């Protein structure tokens, strides 16, 4: 019983802290005997814009363009742009999808946001009905591995940035859970630029160490209480 | 004397509900005598990716590419790509920046995320000393005008999507407030696709009417309490 992993990676520099975290994941999961695939978005020059170029067939309404409607129809007819279907194939086969990225404005870098916007279309990732616990990617695991500029202290309730879980809401709930993913606890590597050489190596080792037993983990309760308490 | 407004618009279809909200804003603000500029991101084929092409000339460290450091240095040395500087000029001169967009995965469409990632660089929108209340864009007003697929009921504390204020956090606090923007109350037009014509017309009317007294509005207390508290 093997497992397949897709790492959607979003950093411009191979020598970056993000690059090291991505490589550590490939090394550890590969060592485990897992099947591993990496979508290096910047290297792929991945298209982030949601446009009519994403559909190649006859549009449902050539007069008024509705991205959601056209992509849902294109998915069912198999007339979506190939770059989108290539990503869907990787996701469809994956047991676990890891997103590796530096936090950009309390969210994912635009190139990765584009991957989410374009790859997770209706018909593929969810249906209406067929979302949240009934999402089409149910049975699959998702995990956000994020790096930040701000420190852990800043990312606390009384901190200037608020608790780190607050900014995970759109990603974990609005996106991943909506599509049916079981969400594993996020891996947040706080302020590596401020950290020391030892601290940086420590965060990298902690990630690799966690991956050793990632398949034994339970997903988080992706609810408002988990994210905001109250 | 007078007021300058920049509308950053992110929708592919001019006939869309978003297009109508953008047009009503232009009409009303223009009628008031305001100076109005619109950045139609899709029509501009606006680049969302944060890459080394955002720096003209030669990089400060061609060994290891650090987007944040490179763009900060480029800003101070007047070596940023023209598409970025064109947007910065519009923002610098604006008294109010309205973002008009459909909610994509509890956030902004990737093309607009790209505008935020690339236009709001260090040195321009903020600096080590000036962030949040001390943000470099202080004195300026920002307003998020968003449309959703989900209904208002769904966007409640106990609703499947959670309170709408939950998804505003990354945008209003992590981005706008961080840059010094005084954040005006968001304009949320819930599920125009489900609503009836009478309701749609009502939503557009409320927007136009709100615009009549926008200069009399006081900014919201962009705090964790406002977004998550009671
Ligand atoms: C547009 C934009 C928006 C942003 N928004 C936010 C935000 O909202 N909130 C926030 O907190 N931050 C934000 N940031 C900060 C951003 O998260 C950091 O700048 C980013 O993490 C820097 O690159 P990264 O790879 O960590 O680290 P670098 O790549 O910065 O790595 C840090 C250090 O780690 C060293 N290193 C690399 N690999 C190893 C290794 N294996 N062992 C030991 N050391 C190693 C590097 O050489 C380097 O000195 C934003 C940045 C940008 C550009
Ligand atoms: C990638 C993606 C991710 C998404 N993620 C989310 C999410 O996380 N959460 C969520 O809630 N939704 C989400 N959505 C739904 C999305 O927000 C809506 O589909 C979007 O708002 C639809 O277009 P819009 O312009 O409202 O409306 P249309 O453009 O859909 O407009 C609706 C109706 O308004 C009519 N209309 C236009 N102008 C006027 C006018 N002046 N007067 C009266 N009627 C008018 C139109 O003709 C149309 O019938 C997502 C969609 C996509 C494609
Ligand atoms: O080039 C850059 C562009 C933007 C940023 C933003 C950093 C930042 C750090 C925080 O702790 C909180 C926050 O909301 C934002 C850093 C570098
Ligand atoms: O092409 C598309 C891709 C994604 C979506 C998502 C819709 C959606 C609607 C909600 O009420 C909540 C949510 O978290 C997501 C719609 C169309
Ligand atoms: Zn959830
Ligand atoms: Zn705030």
């Amino acid at each position: 019983a093997g497992k397949k992993v897709l790492i959607v990676y979003a950093h411009q520099e191979p020598k970056s802290f993000n690059g090291s975290l991505k490589n550590v994941a490939v090394d550890e999961l590969s060592r485990q005997g897992c099947t591993v695939t990496v979508s290096d978005l910047y290297a792929m020059n991945f298209e982030p814009r949601a446009t009519d170029k994403d559909i190649t067939g006859t549009l449902s309404n050539p007069e008024v363009f509705n991205y959601g409607v056209e992509t849902h129809e294109a998915y069912k007819q198999r007339s979506l742009a190939s770059d989108i279907t290539d990503e869907q194939k990787k996701v469809r086969e994956a047991d676990l999808v890891i997103f590796q990225f530096p936090l950009y404005w309390f969210s994912v870098p635009a190139i990765l946001k584009g991957w989410m916007d374009r790859v997770l279309c209706q018909g593929f990732a969810f249906d209406i009905p067929g979302f949240y616990d009934s999402g089409l990617l149910q049975g699959k695991l998702a995990l956000l591995s994020v790096t930040t500029g701000g420190t852990a202290e800043m990312y606390t309730k009384t901190g200037v940035n608020g608790d780190s879980r607050y900014f995970l809401w759109p990603l974990q709930h609005g996106t991943l859970h909506f599509c049916g993913f079981k969400v594993l606890a996020p891996q947040i590597s706080f302020a590596p630029e401020i950290a020391s050489e030892e601290e940086r190596k420590g965060m990298v080792a902690a990630w690799s160490q966690r991956l050793q037993t990632i398949w034994k983990e339970e997903p988080i309760p992706c609810t408002a209480h988990w994210h905001f308490g109250q």
